[PDB]
Formats: structure tokens, sequence, C-alpha cells
């Protein structure tokens, strides 16, 4: 059917919007079985009132259109972001308009980002940061307690447990790219490829920090967890985090490993390391994704110092690599060994500089190619998706096939 917004209460003060769509809107690889998937926001109504994660472009007007119907935007006290990006900021400078009362809630890498995304916005509601362990008392008992689980790809990512209904909101944690009727989980395995498939596309490139945010929240006795996408998370809650262990498990587990420096969370780019990454891992090689702009040195350095081949992704950006992606250079040249396997790939518009200047700097370093150089020319397709996704197997392979020989 077409696009819609499911309303449902589910527990005291407390109300799910799912902004449904049943047809995949991007070539991401995460959407890859094409089962739909649902943009979840909640509203918490008490002696104060928040909302969480309003969606994005793709379902700004049937949700500020929907929302309005329900709630005077002009009574909104909060607006709760688990993670931020130009995609969800474009939803918020409209929502913002219409609650210019209202204070952010997000954490300290959202905050900065957002900062930048509305730099030129005229929106200037004030933001409240929030690190572990800071609460927000919306009455009624809604005493909330954040948690920041940052990964590369989400740097800003926030959990937020409530007490008084033991929902964990989670944001990307635990859900599932799936559009249904059913609000709830009920069943276990209608779900369970869908869930893996989704641990798997987003996740496991970031298993460490996936395990260091499940241990936070293990603090939190939550009975549901709230997801950005699929049911909620009533019934399969235990067995999916059992499963979740598991899996983080066997990804650090693996007998070979991939650094794969990007240079930015939300693009083109992004979009193709993904897809890159799936490649990798499906083949039985882990993958620690780097997001070069929000990573330190350190945690490069690390990467570099475990991996048995490298690969990095970047745009071109006035003929030349970001920033992020020259210092990230220069420390992966500094460490890596040059018995590591290499890789470069990127999008560009009409100049792709940036790659030719990796590709070369990698090969006069000496180092040997696992698959050869891609160059994507705008938007990413079907079938660009699945070209990376084969490099990545092509990355992997070669990876084995040269362990093996120790
Ligand atoms: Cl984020």
């Amino acid at each position: 059917p077409a696009k819609d917004v499911q309303i449902c209460p589910i527990a005291v003060d407390t109300t799910v919007f799912r902004s449904r769509t049943w047809d995949r809107l991007k070539f991401e690889i995460e959407y890859g079985l094409q089962r739909g998937t649902t943009a979840n926001s909640y509203l918490i109504s008490a002696d104060k009132i928040a909302l969480f994660d309003p969606p994005g472009e793709s379902f700004t007007d049937n949700f500020v259109g929907t929302l309005i119907q329900r709630l005077d935007l002009n009574s909104l006290d909060y607006v709760i972001l688990g993670h931020v990006n130009a995609n969800r900021a474009h939803t918020l400078k409209l929502l913002l308009s219409l609650a210019p009362q209202a204070t952010i809630i997000c954490s300290n890498p959202a905050a900065q980002n957002l900062e930048k995304l509305l730099a030129d916005a005229e929106v200037n509601n004030p933001i409240q940061v929030m690190k572990g362990n800071d609460h927000l008392d919306l009455g009624r008992g809604h005493e909330l307690t954040f948690i920041p689980t940052p990964s590369p790809r989400y740097p800003g990512q926030l959990c937020t447990y409530d007490p008084r209904t033991e929902i964990l909101f989670t944001d990307k944690l635990f859900g599932a790219h799936v559009c249904g009727d059913q609000v709830f989980d009920e069943g276990w395995t209608i779900y369970q490829e869908d869930r893996r498939y989704y641990f798997d596309c987003l996740l496991a490139p970031a298993a460490a920090q996936v395990s260091a945010a499940l241990n936070k929240l293990e603090a939190y006795p939550a009975q549901t967890y709230a997801p950005s996408h699929g049911p909620l998370v009533r019934y399969g809650l235990r067995e999916l985090t059992r499963n979740y262990q598991q899996w983080l498990s066997e990804q650090q587990a693996q007998a070979l490993n991939v650094a794969l420096i990007y240079a930015s969370a939300y693009g083109n780019t992004s979009t193709l390391a993904q897809a890159i990454a799936r490649g990798i891992t499906k083949a039985g090689v882990a993958v620690t994704a780097i997001n070069a702009e929000t990573s330190n040195a350190e945690e490069i350095k690390e990467a570099i110092g475990k991996s048995a081949g490298f690969i990095f992704g970047s745009p071109t950006l006035g003929g030349h690599a970001p920033t992020p992606i020259q210092t990230a250079l220069g420390i992966t040249l500094a460490n890596a060994s040059k018995t590591q396997l290499c890789g470069v790939f990127g999008s560009f518009g009409w100049s792709g500089e940036a790659i030719d200047m990796l590709e070369n700097k990698f090969r006069d370093a000496g180092f040997s190619f696992g698959f050869d150089t891609i160059r994507v020319k705008f938007k990413p397709t079907d079938q660009t998706l699945k070209m990376c996704e084969e490099a990545g197997t092509d990355f992997a392979q070669a990876l084995k096939k040269a362990e093996k020989r120790r």
C-alpha cells in the first residue's frame, strides 16, 4: 500500500507513531530483503511532553500532518534524538518551526552534528546535551536515564530508559527492517531472518562498540525495547538479546579482520562502505568500521594493528579528499605492514581525485590490492550495491587464501 502512520498506545503516557513504508525507498544494503520498514517515533506525555525521533525526509509531511491532529505542538517540551543526520534534520526543521518552545535532547556528538546540519537554518531551539547516567524527569515516574551508545555509523547514538514503563528506547539497536501490521513482535520465526540481516548489515562492522553498548544497557531491567525500525521488542526481547551476544561473539572470534576506513557516516560513499563490509562479513571475515570524521588516532592505530587488510572509502571535496581521510592516510601509512591487503573506493560528482590520490599513495607505498579500485559516479543503484558486496567478498576470499598459506 501507500506510506502511512500507525498509532498505538504502548504503555502509560506512552504512544508509538510508526511511519510505515511497504516499499524499499533507498538503495542501501540493509533494505536488501525488500520487506519494507518502519520509522518509529515515541511520545511520552506526562507532566512534560517528549517526542522521540521524528522520522526522516520520506515521512516528514505525513508525520507532521498526523501528529498535529493528536497534539498541540506548542505544548511539546522536548524532542529527544536517538541519532542525527541530514535526513532526520530535514524533518526537525519543520517540527521545530511549529514547536519553537521545545528543547532538543541528544548526545554530545549528535549536538555537534546538529549544529553543523542546522547551521544555516533559522531554528534556534536550545540543545541540552545528555551524557551517561544523566536524567530528565517528565513527571509521573518517567525519570529518564540516558545511555550514549556510539558506533562509527551512529557517533551520536543515544539510548534512553524509562523506569516507569520499563521501556528501553534503543534507536538503531535491536530493530528490523520489516513493515507489518503488528505493532509488537509476537512470534519468533517470522522476524528471525530480518533481525539477523539487520544485525549483519548494521552492527557486525561495529562489533566491539555494540558489545560495549549492550553491556551498559544490561544495567536497566527493561521489559520492552523500543527501536527505530520494525515492531516493538517485547516477546522476543530475551531471545534476541541472547542472539546478539552470540553473534557479537562470533564476529570478534573470526580469524581475519579488515579495517574499513570511510570518510563519514552519511552519504553516497558511506552507502558503498556498508555494502563492501557486508560482502566481507558474510564471507566469514570480521570488519572494524572506522568513521574517519569522528574516530581518533588510537582507534585507527589499533584497527590497523589487528587487521589483515584495510580499505579506504572517500568522496572528493574541492578536488581533494576530506581532511579526515588525509590524516587517517598518514596514520595508516605510518603503521600498516606492507603485507596488509589494500582496497580503495568512493563516489564522486564529476571529479574523483580523492580516489586517484589514495590508489596512487597505496600503490607507491608497496601495497597489493584486494579488488580493483571502485569508482561510483553519482547515486548508487541496486547493482552498485551488489557489485560492492561482491568486491567485499572477493577481498575476503583473497585474505583467506593468503592466510591459509601462513
Ligand atoms: Cl548519530
